[PDB]
């Protein structure tokens, strides 16, 4: 809630004006990077005349200052200084100098923003400079690319500006063992993938012990391809499954020893209250027939609650009036139709009572034992930003799920490739005629083409065709990065035809004559060099190299400039109308000329989906001949028409992944929050004392409603509490809850005495972190299981009538409650009686 | 407009209020119908005491006192003496009286509504009454079923009674030739499909002599089978199509000669106009090179316009520019796009002009000479009715499309089968063989079943299995209806397993114990006789076996009854709920004991044509097994909802034939008027006059336009003039209107009195008549051909911004018009100038 008066950089209340401004179009931010951008180069001579570990002491400089209490300052004060400073570092080590308008996109990053810069503007680089700032903080700043070669190379290219610098920059990668993350995740950059940053955050959360954490927080991530990350691979949960480890063997042994119980002698029936009770005989009886002295010696092994639902199983549900067994399945049945309620369980480990009680084999599964979506992993960060050549399209739902802006960069040079009108044909097999001409006609002029498909298959027919005609070309089929980069850096020389199915080559610009960076870089690599291993060689080898490679390339780009620049021809449409701009894209970067063209047909797999055959039906039937292009506004609207169904199918699969995923992060966030304390070692005493008091209190309250008199239940209550915790009064000594607490609280400081006794100083804050830890895995791993099948379900029940996410939250959270509950209840008596 | 007090047959006012409650479900018209049935019921001993021959009488009786111009009398007024008379009619020959009921769904057809009349209710009995009564005016009544077996079967069964009572009956059948067709057409009643009494209509209209109409109107149709033929066979039109008859051979010829011709010595261009002149010499010269006297002279071929489309195309028509060639088709393209108008071509024959200037093959080709929907055929009938099981769910579209109202009749005996809830399953397979099992159990039973697919090869697989099973079955497959029918009348039988793909051996009636009517008929003729080949001995017959018959049936009726009567298996659903309804209404005739039952999967091709595929995989995943019937809301939901839109298609493809067929139908009631004139004779001296004087109007008015001094092109006035007529004052017999007309007249008179000499009084009568029909026949095939591509095309015009059927109506019309002025135009050129 700042001002803005002879402020450069806008703070926060004015920066939310900016923002709004916006998604109103009228462009005022733009201005305003600008006056930013301008500033930062006033500073370029202070900092061109500073040696280079001159330069490199600017880091130290600006920690320091930042640290200063008695002289304040944020990192939006030293902003310019900071961006000077790296600008004038990447001129240094690079060969290249951060243009105007990359100093521009980097002041939107830091802002939280999407960057919107066209693709080949230089959107790696442009990410330095917010990155060098926000890592002065000392808390980490996550990079995020598509893929791991991706990762692997922005890391290893700027992470020499930052190095250079004095910062530390990681990776993380597939491949990498818990101790090389940690290392990454230390640097004071880290890149990765959003599969690495989220399997890591989701592992954590799994870790029995607070050494074995990787991550350190979420404090800023720059996400570079936004809309191919936190839009298109949105549509899908990060997902850790695997075996139920299910207590298979103590359900079977409990529906056997159900039956050995006898009705009113063992335990007692709550015909109307829905509810068992165990007798001493009773408890006595399993205690015998276990070899164990208590029900809660056990580590991991809930004895109450199975022998309990045993026993509620036997009584208070009966086959074929409430359930039936059909092939291996209990299945649910209403009332007295008793029909099969497809898709309910039991609750709270009841159904696998079930399941045992009619001898049904128990499955062994596979389940989620951790889960996240992109949306909701990203909502952790403080500060989270993108870059992308496309994203104005998706900003309504950048801002709605993420609360990102997007923002226009102005692109470096005047764009000037002209972008042609679709042809469509009636038949794929006159489109590949046509389009297999064109191809040879700019190849015979020396003009490179870049062909996109949608499939391998495709690019292979292509393959074949241009094989029969004798036009010498590769096919990248996205299968192996680092191979397929390799061709697509010299995509743009002359006499160039490359076919790329699906996206393949991203993240590599086809820079007319050759990606001088992409070539220096590799030639490098294969002479034994390395930026992180032998970086003083690296960097003197390409100080000589990179002027070499410019040369035999750029004379070549004088030549593809005559020939009209790339000319980028599409196959068939993508999924959204963005992903066919992207590919458009690729040609006339930096001012370059340059065509694109898209050749359609009825026949597409996107048509076929749709109306593409009737259509073909209409026009032969109207006798128009296959290799005559259509012009015509219903033909134009079809596929148009097709294209944003597919879009909007896809924004509400996305929309539904999200709604469900709410509902289980609020659950995370406590469970999550839970194991962390326990990790760090807090004093749990008190957490403890307040659970043995929240039990006995409920136990108490739950035989002590009305009546009000000694017409009561004391044998049931006492028994009850007896094998929760040695109970040291008699229901005779006071003929009432504060009077039981008491007994436990001193119950509670002589066990504790006793593990003093057993293993010494604070062992009793050591068993309380141990057995929470234990029950809390268990019980949520449990939940887990039971939340599966609730998700799968609960879509047949949909009707209009009732909202299907409104029920799944209702019984979903009804679930987390007795989850906790339980949780509760079997710690205090773990927590008194389990063996150590 | 008539009034109701103390009237048995409700009228006019009546009727109306009546129908109206109809669509309300009040049913006073069925308290009503009663009321009459009750009355004709009063009369039956007056008609048994009378011999045959007194019966046979009362048919003159009734046709006296029709004519009867002193003591007038209605069809109203005779119905419940001629309803007595059919009833014990059908008695004595048939050995079966029409029940109360019938007597009801009597009276409901001669007051032009549908009765609906559940299966084995006796529809083809109930249908004598009114066809008698109607038959009486002596302008025939049309029976339309729904095949050539069956057409035949009634015409014959039925046929005994009314040809007890004096009336002659045919049938038409596909196999007739025109003179066969002509006499069943001349019949008191004549039954056959809407394929016959539909195409004979198109081929009358087509006929070229009065001597060849086979129909005589179109007086009472009943539709048996109404909802068949009047909602589900009306999805598609009538065409009679065939080879354009093609003028090929003038058009090249035209094409040769148009560059032989020179501008401004043969002819002349009005450029601004899109006109040409062609000059005394050009007349000539085409005379010369056909060795022909005048381009009026061949009867048929319209010459002059020949030429001038052919000067048309060489001179303001241009190549690559109005239009291009591809695959040798003529494609227009707009000024300075360029780009095909897909969709497009010339029009009044331009654009064979422009092939053959293009020498373009010129392609042998079929087209639409006749045609008319269903609906459009049935609405010519002055009165309307039909029977069915089914009609109430097409209330509205019978009301609204044919005025046609729905009664349901009361069931002769209370309806008592137990129509069973749909059992669905996961797979086609688990449906499958939970479906063998039943047949099977039935069988063992001797229950008779009915199982009904849906497909010839879903039948086959499931005969395949029957097989394995060891079940003795037949598979009926809606090919052979005459064998299918002998085996679906012993259906019903013990032991008894039909399969019936679509709705096989329909109208056959499954009577337990087995059809007794159809083995009675079936045994007579399998020793050689025939209704109408041996009547006598054919009628003694079936009084003495009947009996036995009846009798053998019958007991085994008894014993089909203890098994529960017959159990009818649907294997999936068919495109209406209605159809499903038909196959279960195959059971429980007659107050019968029976059952049905449809067996579903998620699998079956309704589903999979929508989200079965979905469905199962996710049933799949809740481990719900594959042979639970599945029974949830969201499914039911599901499935119905597949049918219902299913149903909705066909609603609007119905909607839609008819709507287009509107335009068309309105154009041919002219046309075919036009030729009904031209056939019958009639003198057309004053239209021919008429046409001549509208023609000299349309030069005049052209020609004289505006501008009004000097300044008028008289010289190509006449010239125009005179290439229709021999003008017979030079246009400087004044130096306008009134004066050429009065010339046109005698020279008319003058030809009228050439044709004299030649042929003799009426000479110039006969010209009119051959001349015209020529020229209407030849100019509405080719409008016909032209409307053809005009509506495949209109869709591809369209937009969310105008209606496709709007721009269909505009356009067509305007060729109407068009077309009917070149009508005029030519036939006054041959009228004049034709060799005789
Ligand atoms: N300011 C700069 N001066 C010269 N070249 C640059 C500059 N910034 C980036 N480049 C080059 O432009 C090319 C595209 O860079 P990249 O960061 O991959 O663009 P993008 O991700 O925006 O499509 C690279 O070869 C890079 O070396
Ligand atoms: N009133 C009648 N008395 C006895 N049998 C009858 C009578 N009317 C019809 N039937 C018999 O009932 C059966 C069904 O006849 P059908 O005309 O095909 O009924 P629908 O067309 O109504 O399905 C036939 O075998 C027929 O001979
Ligand atoms: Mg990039
Ligand atoms: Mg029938």
């Amino acid at each position: 809630d700042s001002p803005d008066l002879g402020t450069l950089v806008p703070r926060g209340s004015m920066a939310d004006i900016l923002s709004k401004l916006l998604r109103l179009g009228e462009g005022r931010m733009v201005k305003r990077l600008k006056k930013v951008a301008d500033y930062v180069g006033t500073l370029s001579d202070d900092v061109e005349k500073l040696t280079d570990a001159e330069l490199r002491a600017k880091t130290d400089e600006f920690k320091r200052r930042l640290a200063d209490q008695k002289n304040p300052e944020t990192l939006d004060d030293l902003l310019p200084e900071a961006f000077a400073v790296a600008r004038e570092a990447a001129w240094r080590v690079l060969d290249q100098r951060p243009f105007d308008v990359q100093v521009m996109g980097a002041a939107a990053l830091h802002l939280g923003n999407v960057a919107e810069m066209k693709t080949g503007e230089g959107k790696t680089l442009t990410c330095v400079l917010p990155a060098y700032l926000n890592a002065l903080a000392g808390n980490g700043v996550h990079i995020v690319t598509v893929n791991d070669y991706l990762a692997k190379r922005d890391s290893e290219w700027m992470g020499r500006v930052h190095r250079f610098l004095g910062l530390q920059v990681g990776v993380i990668l597939a491949t990498m063992t818990p101790d090389e993350r940690r290392v990454a995740y230390n640097a004071d950059i880290t890149y990765g993938t959003n599969n690495e940053f989220g399997f890591d955050y989701l592992r954590d959360n799994m870790a029995h012990s607070l050494d074995d954490l990787v991550q350190r927080g979420h404090h800023y991530a720059i996400v570079d391809e936004v809309d191919s990350i936190l839009i298109d691979e949105a549509r899908t949960p990060l997902i850790i499954s695997g075996p139920a480890d299910g207590a298979s063997n103590w359900y079977t042994e409990f529906a056997r020893l159900a039956p050995l119980m006898e009705k009113d002698v063992h335990y007692e029936v709550d015909l109307r209250k829905r509810t068992v009770g165990v007798h001493e005989k009773g408890v006595e009886f399993v205690e015998d027939q276990l070899g164990i002295d208590n029900l809660y010696e056990a580590a991991n092994s809930p004895l109450v609650s199975y022998l309990n639902n045993a026993l509620k199983a036997k009584e208070l549900f009966s086959r074929d009036k409430d359930y039936i067994v059909r092939d291996g399945e209990v299945l649910i049945v209403d009332e007295f139709t008793g029909r099969v309620l497809i898709g309910r369980r039991y609750n709270e480990g009841m159904h696998q009572a079930i399941e045992a009680k009619e001898h049904v084999e128990i499955k062994a599964e596979n389940q989620t034992l951790a889960t996240i979506t992109l949306q909701n992993y990203f909502r952790l960060y403080d500060k989270l930003a993108g870059m992308t050549g496309t994203a104005q399209t998706e900003a309504a739902e950048l801002h709605e799920i993420y609360k990102l802006g997007v923002v226009s960069i102005p692109t470096n040079m005047p764009m000037i490739r002209e972008d042609q009108s679709d042809l469509i044909y009636k038949t794929e097999e006159a489109k590949y005629i046509a389009v297999v001409d064109d191809v040879a006609e700019r190849y015979a002029k020396g003009q490179p083409v870049l062909i996109g498909t949608t499939s391998v298959e495709r690019s292979e027919y292509l393959s074949r065709q241009f094989t029969k005609r004798r036009i010498p070309h590769n096919v990248l089929n996205a299968k192996y990065h680092e191979q397929e980069a390799t061709i697509i850096a010299v995509a743009g020389r002359r006499g160039g035809v490359t076919v790329a199915t699906n996206m393949a080559g991203r993240g590599t610009d086809i820079v007319l004559g050759g990606n001088v960076d992409f070539l220096t870089d590799q030639r490098l690599r294969e002479r034994g060099l390395d930026p992180v291993e032998t970086p003083e060689e690296y960097e003197a080898a390409w100080h000589s190299e990179l002027p070499i490679v410019k040369e035999e390339a750029s004379k070549e780009a004088k030549e593809v400039i005559e020939a009209g620049g790339l000319y980028v021809l599409g196959t068939e449409r993508h999924e959204s109308r963005r992903i066919d701009n992207q590919l458009r894209g690729r040609s006339g970067r930096q001012g370059d000329p340059g065509e694109s063209r898209f050749y359609l047909s009825l026949g597409d797999e996107l048509m076929r989906r749709f109306n593409g055959a009737a259509l073909e039906t209409l026009l032969t039937r109207l006798n128009l001949p296959d290799d005559v292009p259509i012009e015509a506004k219903m033909v134009t609207r079809a596929i148009k028409s097709a294209q944003t169904q597919v879009e909007q199918q896809n924004f509400e699969v996305r929309k539904n992944v999200l709604k469900y995923d709410e509902v289980m992060n609020q659950q995370r966030k406590v469970i999550y929050a839970e194991r962390r304390r326990i990790l760090e070692g807090e004093n749990l005493k008190d957490q403890a004392l307040d659970m043995v008091r929240d039990v006995i209190t409920a136990y108490v309250d739950g035989a002590t409603g009305e009546g009000y008199a000694e017409d009561w239940d004391l044998d049931a209550l006492w028994t009850a509490l007896k094998t929760l915790y040695p109970v040291g009064i008699t229901a005779d000594s006071l003929t009432l809850l504060e009077a039981l607490l008491k007994d436990a609280e001193r119950a509670y400081a002589a066990r504790e005495a006793e593990l003093e006794e057993i293993a010494g100083e604070g062992a009793m804050r050591q068993l309380e972190r141990n057995v929470l830890l234990n029950v809390i895995d268990r019980k949520w791993r449990e939940h887990l299981y039971e939340m599966d099948y609730l998700k799968e379900g609960i879509g047949l029940r949909a009707m209009a009538q009732r909202d299907p996410l409104v029920e799944y939250q209702r019984e979903g959270y009804d679930m987390f409650m007795a989850m906790l509950d339980g949780m509760k209840e079997e710690s205090v008596g773990f927590l008194f009686n389990v063996t150590v």
